[PDB]
């Protein structure tokens, strides 16, 4: 599958410019830059008139021996009104056992309903075609994922996440995760430019960095892809994109009920149906 | 071991309150948390949280007792002190007994624990007493002991992945069961005194020292290495969280405020970058 392999490869750096572009034309203030590598390509944002910290990453690496390629990125907003996101797409060969894997998922603060609901949407449409059962099955996985067990929490609202991916021939799953890719910037762009103009308040800002910090924990402590990139001997500053750019900690550090710092975790991550 | 065990319970516990009065001296007006709790198998534990003071802005000192193929008892204070200032390091220090049962012969028993200093903007004077501290505890126990577990301290408080040891290090020991109990249990309450010699002249020493925005944000940037530690490597810390441990007594260490960048380091020739430069790799203070 050489020529399929480059096929995904030209696909993954056309994602990451096609993502890149769509945020830069959001923000409209703040562009990528770009630190090449060997290899990768890591693009940052930062300081923008929407983003704070954003980085959309390419990899491709080399007792099995292994090739893996793939497109992650983490966007943080400077405002607490807009939600942090996550996706990534990904494939893996052990040479001749290959699959891919991804996701995209939303991470508010003060959530929305009728965005969560519109994110969930974009995810049900683009998997109906590969499956009637796809969606409730990979939503399932990113409610199960992105979980922290030791504060029976979860990290965001959801969205989709599915490794393993094989079960179709390798054209069918390359045009899912191609549906993946293109669905992210369709589920989360429209959210960006619905809610970066929202007033906030310091107050606001205080609650988003211990939000961040609930972020920060489940990216070192839990996140596999993390937890490889950092053992194999990865690229320490592109694995960790990822982390926010401020985050606290505060010790039994809990909203006050009935505040609208509370109603995300009472309400927001355990409803678990949007659509 | 029921009298010997309850006799290490009796020391932490003081020690818990002994540590958190050297501390509170020192700030003045720190406002000052509990909670306590038990298990339905047996334990519990007992934290106490300083927070928002002149000096000390998150300092935590937890202790825990745990009961849990073969069964076992453990016990321990740990605590990590965050300043205000970044000019007063921040520490660590920890203390700790595990009895396991064996088939067919008494129980094995070990101690572990050590002290530990996390500057931001670090002070020469300041290390070598530290380490100095360190050093004369162990003597009397003997006359490799500083050198084994100053070196395993440096071993331990790494991050392999940025290539950069956490701190300016101190004492590190575990599987301590060499000696008798007796002798074992004498070194671990001279490391617990030892912890209060070696840093709280420190804090009284830097506490008052001017500081501005610019050394708050370093702090913060520094701190991002001290979480990730904790998260990403210490492994009482995902024994703790794995084991299904209290969250808050156990995330005590993480610092109140941290920040991350996209290849962030210090410009070189700075005052931010003499940490990693000249002090994080020196690891020889006496
Ligand atoms: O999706 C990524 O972050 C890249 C893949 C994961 C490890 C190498 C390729
Ligand atoms: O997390 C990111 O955004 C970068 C990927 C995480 C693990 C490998 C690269
Ligand atoms: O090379 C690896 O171990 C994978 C890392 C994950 C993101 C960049 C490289
Ligand atoms: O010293 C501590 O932090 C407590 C010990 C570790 C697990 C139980 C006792
Ligand atoms: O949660 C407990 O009962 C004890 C835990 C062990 C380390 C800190 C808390
Ligand atoms: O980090 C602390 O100070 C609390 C201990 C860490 C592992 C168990 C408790």
């Amino acid at each position: 599958m050489s020529l399929a392999v480059e096929a995904v490869k030209d696909f993954l750096l056309k994602l990451q410019d096609d993502i890149c572009e769509a945020l830069e034309a959001e923000d409209g203030q703040a562009t990528f830059v770009e630190d090449k590598w060997t290899g990768g390509r890591t693009r940052v944002m930062v300081d923008g008139a929407v983003i704070e910290k954003g980085g959309v990453n390419f990899s491709h690496v080399y007792g099995c021996n292994f090739e893996a390629m793939g497109v992650s990125l983490v966007i943080h907003p400077k405002n607490p009104h807009v939600p942090t996101s996550h996706a990534n797409v990904r494939l893996f060969v052990a040479e001749p056992v290959w699959w891919f894997g991804g996701g995209f998922d939303l991470t508010p603060y003060y959530a929305v309903e009728e965005d969560c609901r519109d994110f969930h949407q974009v995810a049900q449409d683009l998997c109906k075609p590969f499956g009637a059962d796809v969606y409730a099955r990979f939503k399932g996985w990113c409610d199960e994922y992105f979980f922290i067990p030791y504060r029976n929490e979860a990290r965001g609202i959801g969205g989709l996440f599915f490794d393993d991916l094989n079960e179709w021939p390798f054209e069918k799953c390359f045009e899912f995760v191609q549906a993946v890719g293109k669905g992210y910037m369709d589920a989360y762009i429209p959210i960006v430019n619905r809610r970066k103009n929202t007033p906030y308040t310091e107050q606001q800002v205080e609650f988003q960095e211990f939000r961040r910090g609930r972020y920060a924990e489940f990216n070192l402590v839990i996140d596999r892809g993390t937890k490889f990139g950092l053992q194999s001997g990865g690229r320490t500053e592109s694995i960790l994109i990822s982390l926010p750019p401020r985050a606290r900690w505060g010790y039994n550090w809990q909203p006050e009920p009935g505040t609208p710092e509370a109603r995300l975790t009472e309400y927001f991550l355990t409803k678990r149906q949007w659509v």
